[PDB]
Formats: structure tokens, C-alpha cells, sequence
């Protein structure tokens, strides 16, 4: 909207590319976001002059709980670090919530569940980033990743083929794709986008569900079988490469990996 301040950084290379080891743009020209292919600074002044608002959400039910207090004090140190951040805490245990101190411009709201609006969210955030709690920040996860709908691409499917994705293969399920479908195998533990977007993915994906529980049948992997169904109809308009989302203990550090951003912890 507003007009970005004089800045100086190196001048981009057009006879160079980003990298030459991976993909860095989808066929429907999204980008893939892996390290060396954004310049946080341009991108850090793009979405504070917007004065740009991220809520982050992860449910922690029963013993998930005790991941809380890791996930957020790391999420303090690399997520949307400059921007303003709203969590949302969805337990069914209010009081184990641990006390997390937070940087200036950041909140963080609890909310009971076990049953208990999606207008809320509208008139509070941006952007939503749906993440899976059993996870650690370990560098840097910025406004590089902020579109109307993203994906990430799952840390041990990236280099197969689409026959080898773990899709839903049944035809009697809503979530079944072919095997001469699919252009990312996405996990459904990282995905996000404007509210609108996310509403839209969320409600697409309970319908579904209710479709195949109605005739008997659960997909594959649940959730994430359905999220995959609806990228594959919906493309997303920005990929989280698998920097977004890793195993290290399962996967090690490739070098097409420049950073491990958010982990799984063992
Ligand atoms: O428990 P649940 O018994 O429903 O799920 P589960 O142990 O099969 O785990 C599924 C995955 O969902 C994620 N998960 C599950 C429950 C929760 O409150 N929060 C969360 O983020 C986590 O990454 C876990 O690995
Ligand atoms: C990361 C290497 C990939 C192969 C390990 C099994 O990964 C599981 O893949 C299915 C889909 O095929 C689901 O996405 C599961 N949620 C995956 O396992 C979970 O995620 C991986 C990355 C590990 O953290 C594992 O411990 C989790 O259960
Ligand atoms: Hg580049
Ligand atoms: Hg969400
Ligand atoms: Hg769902
Ligand atoms: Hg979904």
C-alpha cells in the first residue's frame, strides 16, 4: 500500500539463479520458500508497514500438554519476531497452561475445549499459522511465509513420486486422489494463510469428513489426507519447503537444508 523507505541490499542477479539444487516455483507460479530465495528485510518492511497481525493456534489436549512450554518460549525467539503475534491455546486443561513470558506486542489467549467463534479471528488477525504442538523452534520462521494459502511440503515425501505419496487411495473416500494425481504430498501439521482462506480450508475439510464417517470410512491419515485433497483442488499460493517442518533425530540435516526452522521433539 504505502511506499517502501530508500534501502540498500544487493541488487538481484536475473542471469543467476536462487539455487540450483531445488524447485523454488510451483507450475501454477506460487514460490517455494526455502532460505536464499527472500530477502527478510524487504519482505520484514512490506508487512510491518501493513501493521500486519499473525495469530498462531495449537490445540494441547490431555498430555500434549506438557509440549506448551518449549513451543512457545521458542516460538518467542524465531516466529514472526518484529510482527504482532496473537496464539491460541486450545486445551481441555486451562490451568496447566504454563506462564510464558512474552516480547512486547504479542499475546496470548487460552481457550477451554471440549466443545467451545470463527468470527473472533477476523477481527483480530491477518493471518493464521496452524501449527502441531509437539514442535520446537529452532531458527528463524518470518512473514516470508505469509500468502492467502500455504502448504508445507512433508520433510519425508519431498523427493518421491507421486504413486509413493501416502494419499487416500479409496474412491469411496472424499479425500481420494489417483495415482496419476497430486503435485506435493503436504503435512498437516503446518499450513495457514489469511482467515478467510483458512475458514475456507477448514470448513471444506470437516464437510468431507463428515461424508466419509456417514459412509463408513476414514481416510489414510485423517486430516491430513483431506488437507491434501483440498491443495490439490485449491492451490496454495506459496509452499513452505521442508525447512518448515523437519525430523532431525528421523531425517538428519541434508545439505539442501540450509536451516531447520520448526522440528519435531524426541
Ligand atoms: O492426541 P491424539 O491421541 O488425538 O493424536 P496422536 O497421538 O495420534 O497424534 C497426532 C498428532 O497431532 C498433533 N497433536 C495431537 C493432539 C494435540 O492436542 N495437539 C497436537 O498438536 C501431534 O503432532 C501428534 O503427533
Ligand atoms: C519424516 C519421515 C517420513 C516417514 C515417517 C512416517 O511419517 C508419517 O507420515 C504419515 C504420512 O505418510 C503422517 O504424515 C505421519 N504424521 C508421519 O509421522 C509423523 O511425522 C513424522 C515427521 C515424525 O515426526 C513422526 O514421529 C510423526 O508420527
Ligand atoms: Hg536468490
Ligand atoms: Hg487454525
Ligand atoms: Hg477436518
Ligand atoms: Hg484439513
Amino acid at each position: 500500500m504505502v511506499s517502501l523507505p530508500r534501502m540498500v541490499y544487493p541488487q538481484p542477479k536475473v542471469l543467476t539463479p536462487c539455487r540450483k539444487d531445488v524447485l523454488v516455483v510451483t507450475p501454477w507460479l506460487a514460490p517455494i520458500v526455502w532460505e536464499g530465495t527472500f530477502n527478510i528485510d524487504i519482505l520484514n518492511e512490506q508487512f510491518r508497514l501493513q501493521n500486519t497481525t499473525i495469530g498462531l493456534t495449537v490445540f494441547a489436549i490431555k498430555k500434549y500438554v506438557a509440549f506448551l512450554k518449549l513451543f512457545l518460549e521458542t516460538a518467542e525467539k524465531h516466529f514472526m519476531v518484529g510482527h504482532r503475534v496473537h496464539y491460541y491455546v486450545f486445551t481441555d486443561q486451562p490451568a496447566a497452561v504454563p506462564r510464558v513470558t512474552l516480547g512486547t506486542g504479542r499475546q496470548l489467549s487460552v481457550l477451554e475445549v471440549r466443545a467451545y467463534c470463527e468470527r473472533r479471528f477476523l477481527s483480530e488477525v491477518d493471518y493464521l499459522v496452524c501449527v502441531d504442538v509437539d514442535m520446537e523452534f529452532r531458527d528463524h520462521v518470518g512473514v516470508e511465509i505469509l500468502t492467502p494459502l500455504f502448504g508445507t511440503l512433508h520433510p519425508g515425501f519431498y523427493g518421491s513420486s507421486r504413486e509413493a505419496f501416502t494419499y487416500e487411495r479409496r474412491p469411496q473416500s472424499q479425500a481420494y486422489i489417483p495415482k496419476d494425481e497430486g503435485d506435493f504430498y503436504y503435512l498437516g501439521g503446518f499450513f495457514g494463510g489469511s482467515v478467510q482462506e483458512v475458514q475456507r480450508l477448514t470448513r471444506a475439510c470437516h464437510q468431507a469428513m463428515m461424508v466419509d464417517q456417514a459412509n463408513g470410512i476414514e481416510a489414510v491419515w485423517h486430516d491430513e489426507s483431506h488437507l491434501n485433497k483440498y491443495l490439490l483442488r485449491h492451490k496454495p499460493t506459496k509452499v513452505l519447503s521442508p525447512e518448515y517442518l523437519w525430523d532431525q533425530q528421523l531425517l538428519g540435516w541434508p545439505a539442501v537444508l540450509r536451516k531447520l526452522r520448526f522440528t519435531a521433539v524426541p
